[PDB]
């Protein structure tokens, strides 16, 4: 029986330096001494760009202790896009690129690169191609890719050839039980033993499972253990000593627990008991080749958020295709972790997404500026871009007509990068990859959820007996149909002059009508705004701006100004608002209850500053954004 054994290291791009070193003297460089002394033992690994470029910072060494285990045949280097970008979901023309990177520099540590390691298993039947022209010959990928073809279990044992165009790949499968028996008592040597008599046995897996994972700080005996008649070998080695089963055609599919992730929350859940209840009544195992969920691909649509992330790197990538500086800025945008959510934070964790918005920005900053129309994130209607020297205003008029993006060229930062608070599958606790936590009652008091998406200038209607707590929370009631409804718009000289014929929703409907002529300026935006309510009414007219300050935790605020600023070192610069009537100033902020390895992530996605104001009949005044 054949053996394959190789690790996936990688560190997302922004991740705190800290953390980098922790899985460093965790796994990366404990894994490495041990596997030195066993001159027997062949690890076939992977190490990300951005994890290759801080060790090759910060612990220079451990590149020889590379240079040396490589020369000594102990390592096959397996490459992939450079910076872990989802190679499905990023330009063709870009894959090139990020694979050849690290193709090169695999090349500088000794060794010519043959395989891809495919970054969270995402797979599409056509980076058969992409893979191809980057002269690689064999991918890395899920036994239960093969399954949800048509295959079983039984039959995934040996590497297959999946085809597209008229071109060829060789596919490898990850065995789901080595997955989850290796690291844990060499039991591995019986499922080995139950291999009997081409035919291999692959295991590959994150590395940080070797020492950075929740206690898992056994190896230096797995590895003479490994080294009886069981034939361990390296997958270039195998690739030579035999030839792929046949010919078999894969579908878009992910390693198994993406199936739940990668669905909407609703889906999510239901599908979870759904696994839950087939394995109860114990047919789980007999029927789990025609399970499935969601696919990776869809987080576009679970997250809007990371949407229109995604889908302006793509117009930047575009831009910037044939410029090679601006060019490797949005090549570092496309690292993966930030986009989706799964068991790690991602998408929550703020500094993972103020990198890729910090790259995309840095790729555009020189760009030639020009204001445009268009349906950027794909959801049927039209936004407005209005650009100058600084900033690069995104407004959605089919949403309040409200500043989607403000991102500075100045700082490659973008003031809007926050998260709406959301409902997520796993909040829901019962019973009171298989860890879990309850929620604490320190959180549930302050867990609330949005129906509201957070963007710059949303305009509400309130009752001037509104308390902040109420607002705070989401047990308030919005009297007004302007933050979530059209607003028609006019292309103004410097910006969009924008309008909305809505009502004031209250015992009775007091059909109402707002106007905001937001104009960039040098230093940021003004916008000019009134509201003219048809029949006279007490209440009270809000300005809401959401800011992504995340390095200062802030807390519930409220106070009288007509000036004021926002100061968030190691996060958006100094920003000041200034309005030309003082108005009760209502901030709180944005916390959101995520999930990750340790246990609960409450974080601060952002702040909102919402500006009240009192009418009656008439309301007049001018929100300026300044940046310090
Ligand atoms: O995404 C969560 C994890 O799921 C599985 O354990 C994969 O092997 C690992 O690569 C991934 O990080
Ligand atoms: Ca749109």
């Amino acid at each position: 029986i054949n053996f394959i054994f190789g690790i996936h290291n990688h560190q997302p791009l922004g991740n705190f330096g800290w953390v980098f070193e922790e899985a460093y003297n965790r796994s990366y460089r404990p894994f490495m001494e041990i596997l030195e002394e066993f001159p027997e033992m062949k690890v076939n690994v992977h190490f990300s760009g951005p994890l290759l470029e801080w060790i090759e910072e910060n612990k220079p060494d451990y590149l020889d202790l590379l240079r040396s285990l490589i020369k000594r045949g102990q390592l096959e280097i397996v490459v992939a896009g450079f910076y872990e970008p989802v190679l499905a979901a990023i330009p063709k023309e870009d894959r090139l690129v990020q694979i050849e990177m690290l193709k090169d520099y695999a090349r500088k540590l000794g060794y010519d690169a043959k395989g891809v390691w495919l970054t969270e298993r995402v797979w599409q039947p056509e980076l058969v191609k992409s893979l191809r022209e980057a002269g690689i010959e064999y991918v890395v990928v899920d036994d239960y890719h093969f399954m949800s073809a048509g295959l079983s279990k039984e039959e995934l044992f040996w590497p297959y050839y999946t085809e597209d165009g008229g071109e060829v790949i060789t596919v490898f499968p990850i065995d789901e039980k080595l997955r989850y028996l290796i690291p844990f008592r060499p039991v591995k040597k019986t499922i080995e033993y139950l291999e009997s008599l081409s035919k291999v046995a692959v295991f590959h897996d994150d590395g940080e499972k070797f020492g950075v994972w929740p206690g898992t700080y056994w190896l230096r005996e797995f590895f003479d253990a490994i080294t009886e008649k069981i034939n361990l070998m390296t997958y270039s080695e195998y690739l030579s000593k035999f030839t792929p089963r046949g010919l078999v055609y894969l579908p878009i599919a992910s390693y198994f627990e993406m199936s739940e992730w990668s669905l909407p929350a609703k889906q999510a859940k239901l599908f979870v008991e759904f696994v839950e209840q087939l394995k109860e009544e114990g047919k789980f195992e007999k029927y789990r080749v025609f399970v499935r969920g969601g696919i990776w691909k869809n987080f576009f649509f679970k997250y809007p958020e990371s949407n229109f992330m995604h889908k302006r790197m793509l117009m930047v990538s575009k831009a910037v295709r044939d410029n090679p500086e601006a060019r490797k800025y949005i090549l570092k945008a496309q690292c993966n972790d930030a986009y989706w959510h799964g068991v790690f934070g991602g998408i929550y964790l703020p500094h993972l997404r103020r990198t890729v918005w910090e790259n995309i920005i840095k790729a555009q900053r020189y760009l030639k500026p020009e204001n445009k129309i268009l349906d950027v994130d794909f959801d049927g209607r039209a936004e407005i871009m209005v650009e100058n020297d600084g900033f690069i205003a995104t407004i959605k008029p089919h949403y309040g007509g409200s500043i989607f993006e403000l991102s500075s060229k100045r700082k490659a930062v973008n003031y809007n990068d926050v998260l709406p608070r959301r409902w997520e599958h796993y909040h829901e606790v019962p019973e009171a990859h298989e860890l879990g936590k309850q929620i604490p009652e320190e959180i549930r008091r302050e867990l609330a959820y949005d129906w509201q998406l957070r963007a710059i200038l949303q305009d509400h209607f309130i009752k001037p007996e509104e308390t902040l707590d109420n607002y705070r929370l989401v047990k308030y009631h919005e009297l007004g149909d302007f933050v979530n409804q059209p607003y028609e718009y006019e292309m103004i000289e410097n910006g969009v002059k924008l309008w909305r014929e809505g009502g004031v929703y209250a015992e009775e409907k007091i059909p109402a009508r707002v106007e905001k002529k937001i104009e960039l300026t040098e230093d940021g935006f003004i916008a000019k705004y009134r509201v003219l309510l048809e029949k006279p009414y007490k209440a009270l007219f809000g300005v809401e701006i959401n800011l992504a300050v995340h390095s200062v935790m802030e807390k519930p605020e409220e106070f009288e100004a007509k000036e004021f600023e926002v100061n968030d070192p190691y996060g958006i610069g100094k920003v000041r608002i200034e309005l030309d009537k003082a108005a009760k100033v209502w901030k709180f902020p944005i916390k959101t209850l995520s999930q990750s390895e340790a246990g609960w992530d409450f974080i601060q996605q952002g702040v909102s500053y919402t500006m009240l104001f009192p009418i009656e009949k008439e309301l007049e005044f001018t929100v300026r954004f300044r940046e310090l």
